[PDB]
């Protein structure tokens, strides 16, 4: 069980993914700075596309609470209705 | 396990979220007034968007039974059909 | 675990909700008449909107078998298709 | 646990419902003829609407294998697509 | 637990159904030729309609790997979208 | 439990499928080169159609991280909305 393998499922909510991410990070053989850099790269690098869109919309300099607050709607009725409406609109 | 971390899932019903909220609140090192203020801030602050819409519609001075009664339809067939209909209508 | 807290989930079928309702009612400190009045008030008062619509359509003087028979379709394919069709029709 | 209480869930497949029906019937205090009559009344009487439609379409003199074969499509993609198409068509 | 009772659920994937089919077949009191004939009759006879369509499309002289390969898409997004599109098209 | 039997479910995410694939591969009686060839044939050969489309789009010379990164969106809201939009568009 390594940190590079923690990938977000297509239907897994973002909070469970980040929970598994830090849980695996606490059990990884690496220094503190390396764990911080992994937090700044792999946590967003290994997300699902539906959340990588919103996380890419927040841009850099976004805190963890802002990311989780911005992605906790993915999956819910409003987000699915909006995504389907945009898909039918553009196609 | 802290109180600031209890966040509502995108598909979790509101009643389970408030149940976990008070369950974690009973096991938090804080005075009574602090627990009341946390109840008045974090419970609505850390909800999912689909319920934050209705809770924002009820406005302040709304009791817990009014919130739970107003949000227990989120997820059900009628709410999903209405949200999808509005999404197709505006887009 | 009190009787006032038994609320129907947005996706829970009506039969499971009434099962939990009577199960909790048998373990509540109240007289027989009080349990009957609770059966006549809270069981319909604390239902989800999708079932409160049909239970409101049956009106008073409706037996338990009539309620459960009228609400056991909520969630199924026909009910979801009809609700979505009405939502698209009115919007 | 009585036989009159075995009701089909809105999303439960017909085979699980009839399995619970006969399982409860084997543990009911009634004679053989009474169990046969219960099989001929309650098994179809206490089904969900989506299956009561097809079972009503088969009419009487239909065997158990014909009922289960006719209702094992309820829930699947084809049945949901057809029901939704008819709902959008009539509304 | 007999072999005639193993029926595919409306939402069960074909691989789980055939797994239960052979698992029950190994524990059935019948000769080898009888088990082969049961494999050639009941495995396709007792499938759900959504898979009986594709298995009927493959025709006879189709191997097990061809059946499972042809039916492993039932349920997935592409198959549901195609079935719904055809349902809306014909209705 | 053989390696030829590990097939991806219609709703199983790709990461769970490849996890079971390597887990079963580590417990298979075969040399290293044979396990590598099995990795280069069966892992893509025995996928579901929704992922075989994207894996066929990546073409050969694609690494495992590229495959998993390209298929982790299958199932999510965006992929389902896009597939449904294309299905309604072509039909
Ligand atoms: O009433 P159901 O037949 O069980 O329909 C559900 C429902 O889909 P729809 O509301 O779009 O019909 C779920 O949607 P949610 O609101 O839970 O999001 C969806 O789950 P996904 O969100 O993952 O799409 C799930 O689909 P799946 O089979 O892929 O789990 C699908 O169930 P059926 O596909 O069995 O209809």
């Amino acid at each position: 069980t390594s940190i590079l393998d923690i990938r977000q499922g297509p239907k897994e909510p973002f909070r469970d993914y980040v929970d598994r991410f830090y849980k695996t990070l606490r059990a990884e053989q690496a220094s503190q700075e390396v764990k911080n850099w992994m937090t700044e790269t792999l946590l967003v690098q290994n997300a699902n596309p539906d959340c990588k869109t919103i996380l890419k919309a927040l841009g850099p300099a976004a805190t963890l609470e802002e990311m989780m607050t911005a992605c906790q709607g993915v999956g819910g009725p409003g987000h699915k209705a909006r995504v389907l409406a945009e898909a039918m609109s553009q196609v």
